[PDB]
């Protein structure tokens, strides 16, 4: 008996916000639904992939109550392709759904809402009030740096580690290391580590706006939530446990190199024209005010890149994947950066010339 009627733009925004979490695989059947339900004048719709799930909720004026399972691509192709302005009836037509508007009418077909998932309700032990700007540059200061699908299923996420005045962000594919941390206003007083999957991490960041607004994290022991206004995020969390990654940040890394950031990018992506296509190493020759980049390839191709830099640093030579260096310097954002520096054999640490907040561990690569 569910029906209610809205304007496409008002129901094109749940949609878009719910629509991204469908997985395209054929899993379950009605995971490629929208769960919708209109109660009391709201319209609810949730998506989810057992990781992950998204609700978000607005009010449709003398809707009829009711619940069912809606194929989620088509109805949120259907509603985005009719024109503009179009006013939308939705209502069920036995185990159909019907989608009318102005001359056009579809009908979807629909499974029980009794076969959709229900996620845990999350007993919150753990809330953390961080600035939703704050929280999203957190994330893409880092998140690049995360494992794609690794049998180490612990690095699939972002670790999210909560130091009780500040939090941070940590990723790491088992190659490089990317982190980055803020001091809370609110201080949590709770230290935990927890690691948000990939998808979560993601659909979050698709959340999250610029603005000077502050969300709170609702950490559970097996879920983080986040509430924004009538758009709930659920994620599980991944159940392992993350490396020490700090062991890996250098001690003792005092040769400090002061860079152009794009100017070395530049260079360094110059230099990767002729690199190994496999390894991607180039040999970064440091000397007072000056780098010297080499890059080389099996077939005795050879790129010499120069450029400036403030440092007093001599007789070091120092090779690095030249993809692990670009990602670091393309997630850093000050004009300049600071790479610091032991020797030939030891990790980098790159940073912000202003901050040592956001830190890159790159490790080095055998000349």
């Amino acid at each position: 008996h569910m029906r209610f009627t809205l304007q496409r733009e008002a129901f094109l925004k749940p949609l878009a916000q719910v629509v991204n979490v469908v997985e395209r695989r054929q899993t379950l059947p009605v995971l490629a639904n929208f769960l919708v339900q209109v109660q009391n004048g709201q319209l609810s719709l949730t998506g989810t992939d057992l990781e992950v799930e998204m609700v978000s909720r607005i009010a449709v004026e003398d809707a009829q109550d009711g619940e069912t399972t809606i194929p989620a691509r088509k109805l949120f192709e259907i509603i985005r392709a009719l024109p503009d302005g179009s006013r939308i009836t939705v209502s069920q037509t036995g185990d159909k759904i019907t989608v009318q508007a102005g001359r056009s009418r579809f009908t979807l077909a629909t499974l029980p809402s009794n076969d959709f998932p229900s996620v845990d309700e999350v007993e919150a032990t753990e809330r953390v009030a961080i600035g939703e700007a704050t929280l999203k540059e957190l994330i893409e200061r880092t998140a690049f740096a995360m494992a794609q699908q690794d049998v180490r299923y612990y690095l699939n996420g972002l670790l999210f580690d909560l130091r009780g005045d500040a939090l941070r962000t940590v990723a790491t594919d088992g190659h490089r290391l990317a982190l980055c941390e803020t001091d809370l206003a609110k201080p949590s007083g709770s230290k935990r580590q927890i690691i948000v999957p990939r998808k979560g991490v993601t659909e979050l960041q698709r959340l999250l706006e610029s603005g000077d607004r502050e969300i709170e994290l609702e950490v559970g022991r097996s879920h983080v939530r986040v509430k924004r206004d009538d758009v709930t995020f659920t994620s599980k969390l991944i159940d392992g446990r993350f490396p020490d990654y700090e062991a890996v940040i250098p001690i003792g890394a005092d040769r400090e190199v002061k860079v152009d950031r794009e100017a070395l990018r530049a260079s360094l992506q110059r230099a990767a024209i002729l690199s190994n296509e496999k390894y991607r190493g180039i040999r970064v020759e440091v000397s007072p005010g000056n780098l010297k980049i080499s890059a080389h390839n099996p077939e005795q191709e050879e790129a010499q890149e120069e450029i400036e830099a403030d440092t007093t640093v001599s007789d070091l030579a120092i090779g690095f994947n030249v993809n692990y260096l670009l990602d670091a310097l393309s997630a850093l954002r000050d004009e300049e950066v600071i790479i610091q520096l032991r020797d030939s054999n030891s990790s980098a640490l790159v940073r912000e010339s202003s901050s040592e907040k956001s830190r890159h561990v790159v490790m080095p690569l055998r000349l």
